[PDB]
């Protein structure tokens, strides 16, 4: 049934800046469409806007 | 529509094309391997992509 998980596609903006944290986990920095800001993890994002991390992997290749 | 998502071992190489486009080499559960244009990857198997790009981090 769940499919429709990726609910987060149309509120993000844009994915800005990536960091390793110490327990080798990717923490993703990005902006809100409303102008808000905030961080998550990776795996996290993939999940619930994952065409918006691909966009942000090509450009920066 | 990821209907290769199930289907798709591992992502191995990508190449940057003259006109700009990538191609995609992959693996298939089945054994055989293939390469197809970016654009159908990031929309049939959009997980196993993400899982390249991560492991092909060197910041």
């Amino acid at each position: 049934q769940v499919e429709n998980y990726d609910s987060w596609e149309d509120l993000v903006s844009s994915i800005d800046t990536i960091e390793r944290k110490d327990d080798g986990t990717l923490e993703i920095y990005l902006t809100w469409k409303n102008g808000a800001i905030s961080h998550h993890p990776s795996t996290i994002t993939n999940k619930k806007c994952p065409q918006k991390m691909l966009q942000f992997y090509e450009s920066h290749l």
